[PDB]
C-alpha cells in the first residue's frame, strides 16, 4: 500500500538534481538535517551542512546521472539504483551502484542509505 | 576494497538453502540470534526461533529462487535481489524483490534486511 509514487518522486528530483549537479535541489529535497549513509562501513553526516558537505563533495566528480531499471519505494523508506557514467583524463569509466531512502510520510527526505562496491563498478574502453 | 567472494558465499548459501526450502542451512548460515528486518515496516526477526520461524513461513510459499543479476555484497555487509516464481489460485504470479545482509566477518551472518513492495511483484499471465 502507499502510492509509492511519492517517495519515487524524491528519487527523482533527487536524481534530476544530480544529473543536473544541483546540490542546491538536493539538500532541498532532503531534510533541513537528513542522514545519509555513505559511503558503505563508512560514518553518514546528518544535517544540511553535511549531506550537502558529502553529496556535494560527490558533485565534485563531474558524471552523468541517469537511472536505468525502476526506482523502489516501500513504506515509509524507499530503495533506488542507477548508474554513474563519468569520464577519466584518457579513458572513459561508468558505475552500477544502487541508493536507499528514508522518508517520514510524505515529509520530504529525512534519512538514506547507500551499497555498492567494486563489483558494481564498471572499466570498459 | 574487499573480496566479497565470502560475503557472496553468504548469499549462494543463503538461497541454495532457499532453493532446497532447507531452513536449516537458511539459519545454519544465520548467526545463532542473527535479526532479519521483513517485509517492510519495522518487522524483524533476531534469534533462531524467530529468523527461522520467519524464512520458515516464508518458505510455505511454493516459489522458485534462482538470482539473475549480479549479487552485492560491501564491507560486512551486503545486497541482492532476484525472482520468485509461484502460482496462484489458478493464475502463475512472480516477484521481483532485493535483499539485504549483514555480516559481523566472513564466517556466518548475523543481520539481514530486505526491499520490495507492490511494485516489485509481478500479476499476469
Ligand atoms: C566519489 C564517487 C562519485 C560520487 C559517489 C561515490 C559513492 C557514494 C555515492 C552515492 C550516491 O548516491 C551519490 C554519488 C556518490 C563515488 C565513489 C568513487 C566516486 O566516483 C567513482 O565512481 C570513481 C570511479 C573510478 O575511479 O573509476
Ligand atoms: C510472505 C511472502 C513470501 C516470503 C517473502 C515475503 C517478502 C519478504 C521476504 C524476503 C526474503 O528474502 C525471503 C522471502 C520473504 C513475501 C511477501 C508476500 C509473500 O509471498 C508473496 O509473494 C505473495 C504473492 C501473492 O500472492 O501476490
Amino acid at each position: 500500500m502507499n502510492t509509492p509514487e511519492h517517495m519515487t518522486a524524491v528519487v527523482q528530483r533527487y536524481v534530476a538534481a544530480l544529473n543536473a549537479g544541483d546540490l542546491d535541489g538536493i539538500v532541498a529535497l532532503f531534510a533541513d538535517d537528513a542522514t545519509v549513509e555513505d559511503p558503505v562501513g563508512s560514518e553518514p553526516r546528518s544535517g544540511t551542512a553535511a549531506i550537502r558537505e558529502f553529496f556535494a563533495n560527490s558533485l565534485k566528480l563531474p558524471l552523468a546521472v541517469e537511472l536505468t531499471q525502476e526506482v523502489r519505494a516501500v513504506a515509509n523508506e524507499a530503495a533506488f539504483a542507477f548508474t554513474v557514467s563519468f569520464e577519466f583524463q584518457g579513458r572513459k569509466t561508468v558505475v552500477a551502484p544502487i541508493d536507499h531512502f528514508r522518508f517520514n510520510g510524505a515529509g520530504k527526505v529525512v534519512s538514506m542509505r547507500a551499497l555498492f562496491g567494486e563489483k558494481n563498478i564498471h572499466a570498459g574502453a
